[PDB]
């Protein structure tokens, strides 16, 4: 549906600002987990229903690439 698009693009742009691409999964993993409390308010839980559902995908793709708009699109988020 693309329900997720606009949060996920909001939430690479915080990962890319926090991680490098030498980051190690660990590294990623705690980004992530932590990036949903960075976002205005009202993401909050909608960015961590993002993340709970699209973890796995998301560890395997940011140690290949971190642009927002790839990467939201890569994973399905923004059917586009």
């Amino acid at each position: 549906d693309g329900g997720f698009c606009e949060v996920c693009k909001k939430l690479v742009g915080y990962l890319d600002r926090n991680l490098e691409k030498n980051s190690t999964k660990q590294e990623i993993l705690a980004a992530l987990e932590k990036g949903c409390s960075f976002l205005p308010d009202p993401y909050q839980k909608q960015c961590d229903q993002f993340v709970a559902e699209y973890e796995p995908v998301l560890i395997e793709i940011l140690v290949e690439v971190m642009d927002p708009s790839f990467v939201c699109l890569k994973i399905g988020a923004c059917p586009s």
